[PDB]
Order: structure tokens, then C-alpha cells, then sequence
């Protein structure tokens, strides 16, 4: 099992906080990150939320994906996963602006498409798929998570989160039937792709987050392909199009955007 016996994991700096949990750089056999989800005593709603996430995370064991170490209920519901040193691609492209090469930015999206492959076929959909939770370990190697804590686990599209621009047409919409597929997980990764390619965040020129919601869900904006770097490979344009199709069944799956990405990079 991955239940940590008692008193083993300590827990240092707070490394974030939210309204679904805190996250502390911790030690429990060397780094470790801790996340915990409740303070006072847990909720329900918490407890089933943490059960989930648990449920989840023990069944992934791939490097492109944070590595789950276990949890604990005593004293407090925590999930442990590794410590990475590096920097999220959101942290890298939109923060301190890195500029990566063109081989590099291709390899971060080849091993964004190995680890999103090995989810789907787990049938776990991301549903927040973004390059705040593409952490870049030793800036080198794609550990997907989620990072946030804003979001609650399981359940699908209440809403009230700010991932929007990574959110497919039929996700945006906010409709009762849940929007979430493995398709709606290729258009946030479709976005990912237009964030290497032009280094910027999409809808720039918009300054208005309601009119975004309103455009993006009817089909009036999308995200303008044109202002890809000059040295992006015609494939990966076509790619990422394919990707940001409105129509959902379109969109290409990992086990095709990976082959796709995989011939890509051979041709450089
Ligand atoms: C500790 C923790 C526990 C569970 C989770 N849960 C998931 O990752 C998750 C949930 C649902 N589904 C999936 C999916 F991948 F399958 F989709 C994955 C995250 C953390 C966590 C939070 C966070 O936040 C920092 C503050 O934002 N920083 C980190 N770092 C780890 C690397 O070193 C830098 C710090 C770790």
C-alpha cells in the first residue's frame, strides 16, 4: 500500500495555498512535495475528493508524469509526491521568458504528448491540462500534475476557475452534460503548442475575460496561428490546428499527435 505510516513525513516552507488545499516542500525519504487538502477536521466532500485524487495518482507510473509516493490521514489528508527543481512552462514562457530552441520547445511538446498518452490510455482525462502544470524537472524533463489549488478532484462541467484560454469550445460553453473528454484534454494541449510556437499566452489583444468566454464557446475567436515563430515546422502548424479544431471529434488523439511530433523532431 501507499499509505505512510505515522509521524514519518515533516513538512518545511509553504510553497502555495488555496481554497482545495496547501502545498509545503517537505522530507519523507530526502524532497519531497506534501499537499494537504484539509486543515480543520476534513468535510465529506474533501475526504471523497482526496479518495479520488489518491485514486488516481496510485495508478500512474510514467516519467513524464509527477511521481505519486503515497499519503498519509493522520493528522491531517496529505499526498506526497516527488520535489522537482525547475520551473513550470508557464514560469519558463510567460514569467522569465526563456528562449528556447526550436528542438527543445519540440521535445517539451513530445514529452508533453508522451505523458498525456499515457493517462488517456489509464482513461484518466486531465481536464486542466496548461503549461502551469507541464513542470519543467531541472528545466529538462515534462512532469505533468496538477499544481493547482483552486479546482476540486473528480465531478465535470458550478465551474468559477480561470483556465479558460486552454478551454476547448464545448468546455468554455458551460453547459449541464459534462464537456470533458480526451479531446477537450488536445485542445488544451493544442494551446500548449501555440505558447512554444509563439512564446505568448492566446487572446492577448483581448482585455476582456467575459467577452473571451462568449467568443471562444460561439466560434467567433480563436487562437491566430500566424504568429508562430518563423523556424516552427509547417507539421507542427498543421498539427496544432488539427488540435484547436471546434469540432471535437476532429481532433487528433495522443497515440496520433505523439507519432505526428515523433517524425517531426527525426526531420529537423
Ligand atoms: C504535492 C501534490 C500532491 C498531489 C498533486 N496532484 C496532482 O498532481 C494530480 C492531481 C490530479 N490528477 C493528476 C493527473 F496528472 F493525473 F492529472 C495529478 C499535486 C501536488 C503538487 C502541487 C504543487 O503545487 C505547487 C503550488 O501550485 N506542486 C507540486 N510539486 C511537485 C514537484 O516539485 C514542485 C512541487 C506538487
Amino acid at each position: 500500500d501507499w499509505e505512510i505510516p505515522d509521524g514519518q513525513i515533516t513538512v518545511g516552507q509553504r510553497i502555495g495555498s488555496g481554497s482545495f488545499g496547501t502545498v509545503y516542500k517537505g522530507k519523507w525519504h530526502g524532497d519531497v512535495a506534501v499537499k494537504m487538502l484539509n486543515v480543520t477536521a476534513p468535510t465529506p466532500q474533501q475526504l471523497q475528493a482526496f479518495k479520488n485524487e489518491v485514486g488516481v495518482l496510485r495508478k500512474t507510473r510514467h516519467v513524464n508524469i509527477l511521481l505519486f509516493m503515497g499519503y498519509s490521514t493522520k493528522p491531517q489528508l496529505a499526498i506526497v509526491t516527488q520535489w522537482c527543481e525547475g520551473s513550470s512552462l508557464y514560469h519558463h514562457l510567460h514569467i522569465i521568458e526563456t528562449k528556447f530552441e526550436m528542438i527543445k520547445l519540440i521535445d517539451i511538446a513530445r514529452q508533453t504528448a508522451q505523458g498525456m498518452d499515457y493517462l488517456h490510455a489509464k482513461s484518466i482525462i486531465h481536464r486542466d491540462l496548461k503549461s502551469n502544470n507541464i513542470f519543467l524537472h531541472e528545466d529538462l524533463t515534462v512532469k505533468i500534475g496538477d499544481f493547482g489549488l483552486a479546482t476540486v478532484k473528480s465531478r465535470w462541467s458550478e465551474q468559477l476557475s480561470g483556465s479558460i484560454l486552454w478551454m476547448a469550445p464545448e468546455v468554455i460553453r458551460m453547459q449541464d452534460k459534462n464537456p470533458y473528454s480526451f479531446q477537450s484534454d488536445v485542445y488544451a494541449f493544442g494551446i500548449v503548442l501555440y505558447e512554444l510556437m509563439t512564446g505568448q499566452l492566446p487572446y492577448s489583444n483581448i482585455n476582456n475575460r467575459d467577452q473571451i468566454i462568449f467568443m471562444v464557446g460561439r466560434g467567433y475567436l480563436s487562437p491566430d496561428l500566424s504568429k508562430v515563430r518563423s523556424n516552427c515546422p509547417k507539421a507542427m502548424k498543421r498539427l496544432m490546428a488539427e488540435c484547436l479544431k471546434k469540432k471535437r471529434d476532429e481532433r487528433p488523439l495522443f497515440p496520433q499527435i505523439l507519432a505526428s511530433i515523433e517524425l517531426l523532431a527525426r526531420s529537423l
